[PDB]
């Protein structure tokens, strides 16, 4: 169905008019990249005209496709000059931030598509960008587009790592590899592109885009895509990969994924908008006890948190990170990894069992980093559960909402240190005792090394989830019920602090600036 992408666009403009003060969780694609990826060139390559500013964007840019353009902050403007479109992006950046710029570009050499560009990361202002990106990718219905150059490592990529912070398995995360003309054998990007190594479950698309020197001489985007097709066609190893690659393929893939994602998420979105509309109308009625309000509102958030973490979620994903990721990482760490035949002979020169203990002890140490990673991947899921609940939550939440999120996030920081220490201790117990009474020189030792290491691998795959459940996931639930209440009812700042949440009983009309937009948005879904 074509209609779905124009319906989502009408919902985005409305929210922005709203100013995108969240509330809704619309289904959309969010671009995450470092500044040196060339994400601006990827966006120019999709549109076909040179509309992105070059040579510090401080706002999200929402880009919708249907040459001319029009801007939501200039209603009914038929910009027939693409230089004025680029200059307006500079002006509406300099004029001010989470408030989106919405730019509708209409060209017929583009597909029906909608994409949101975010400020790029660099290798406190950067942390404000990094926090700003999280406000858009924590979102349950948001697809993450992770734009990485083949010039660099993709495993240690900032954009991949921040995507992991909201999606530890890359479930709703899609990879884009730029600069395939600068790819050699010495990078992860080739193995990821050929599907043999999967970090991201929506796949990998590779592109070639206008570089610095290229874009510094007026090279056309149409010509650059013709260059891109030509380069994949004549390259010795990319000739087999051409029907899965390029800007033309990327545009088809993005449109195809977005259209399906909108259709399957649309039933729940329609229910959610109706629920928020009913309750925000009650808030507008109310504005025309204080202690009972804090107790009821905080206690519901505690039950919303507990249930989601038991098994949108939460519990099923927490089970997925343990059993469908941490298990796969540990099951693909090899016995005899790094250790050569020469290492075993070196240990023998320094009773076979004494050589075995020294070799096993080194081999066991390699389970500390995935075991560490498993704790953080769960933390990344747990912090996001607050944001999932924040979108289900009644928009009617003054300084109380932000303080609840701040308390919940800081509470997760408390248990990170004991959980990590216990995970380090579990690996260290095995390296301290190496028990052979558990239920061809180098040949024998290599056999013994594998036999004990596989038993240790079984012990540390099951035990580390159990430690994370004890010191983080279970401990967080029980605690949230009373610690979240205690501080919110102890500063003495309350109820002045609570009262502070009052806004003078005036902000209620504005909540309407919020009620009206759902009434309009419901009419766009009917």
């Amino acid at each position: 169905m074509e209609r779905l992408i124009p319906i989502v666009n009408k919902l985005q403009d409305l929210f922005a008019e709203t100013g995108l003060d969240s509330p809704i969780d619309l289904p959309q694609i969010m671009v995450v990249g470092a500044q040196s990826s060339g994400k601006s060139s990827v966006l120019e390559n999709v549109v076909g005209e040179s509309i992105f500013p070059r040579g510090v964007t401080r706002r999200p840019i929402v880009v919708q496709l249907y040459a001319y353009a029009e801007f939501l902050h200039k209603p009914g403007v038929r910009f027939y000059n693409f230089d004025d479109v680029r200059a307006e992006i500079e002006r509406e950046t300099d004029r001010v931030s989470p408030k989106a710029i919405n730019l509708r570009v209409y060209s017929p050499h583009v597909v029906n598509l909608t994409v949101v560009d975010l400020p790029g990361l660099t290798k406190d202002i950067e942390r404000l960008i990094r926090a700003m990106v999280l406000s858009y990718i924590e979102r349950p219905n948001a697809i993450i587009l992770a734009v990485h150059p083949a010039t660099m490592d993709l495993a240690t990529s900032d954009a991949l790592q921040i995507a992991r912070q909201a999606d530890p398995e890359g479930r709703r995360t899609l990879g884009v590899i730029t600069k395939l003309d600068l790819m050699d054998k010495g990078t992860d990007a080739m193995e990821m592109l050929t599907g043999k190594v999967i970090p991201l479950k929506l796949g990998y698309i590779g592109v070639i885009c206008r570089g610095p020197a290229d874009l510094r001489a007026g090279k056309s985007i149409q010509q650059a895509r013709e260059d891109e097709i030509r380069f994949f066609r004549s390259h010795p190893v990319y000739r087999r990969l051409l029907p899965q690659l390029g800007t033309n393929t990327l545009a088809r893939t993005l449109s195809t994924l977005l259209m399906k994602h909108i259709r399957d998420t649309l039933p729940s979105i329609r229910q959610k908008m109706s629920q928020q509309l009913a309750e925000w109308r009650k808030e507008l009625q109310t504005l025309g006890d204080l202690g009972g309000a804090l107790l009821n509102v905080i206690n519901r958030y505690s039950s919303e948190f507990a249930k989601s973490l038991e098994g949108l979620y939460g519990g099923a994903r927490i089970n997925y990170i343990f059993n469908d990721i941490y298990a796969k990482e540990l099951q693909s760490m090899n016995a005899f990894e790094g250790l050569t035949r020469e290492d075993i002979r070196t240990a023998i020169r320094n009773v076979p069992e004494l050589a075995f203990e020294l070799l096993v002890k080194k081999q066991i140490t390699h389970f500390v980093p995935p075991a560490y990673s498993c704790v953080d991947l769960v933390y990344d899921e747990l912090v996001r559960l607050a944001l999932n609940c924040e979108t289900e939550l009644l928009q009617r939440y003054e300084n109380l909402r932000s303080e609840i999120l701040a308390c919940a996030q800081n509470l997760l920081r408390e248990l990170k240190q004991p959980c990590l220490e216990m995970v380090q201790n579990l690996i260290a117990m095995e390296t301290s005792y190496i028990s052979v009474n558990h239920k061809d020189d180098i040949e024998l030792i290599q056999t013994l090394l594998a036999s004990y290491f596989d038993v240790v691998r079984v012990n540390m795959m099951d035990m580390v989830p159990k430690a994370i459940m004890s010191f983080l996931v279970l401990r967080a639930r029980d605690r949230m019920q009373s610690r979240l209440v205690a501080d919110l009812y102890k500063p003495e700042r309350m109820s002045e602090l609570l009262n502070e949440s009052s806004d003078v009983a005036e902000r209620r009309a504005t909540a309407k600036r919020m009620v009206d937009l759902l009434q309009r948005g419901m009419a766009v879904i009917n």
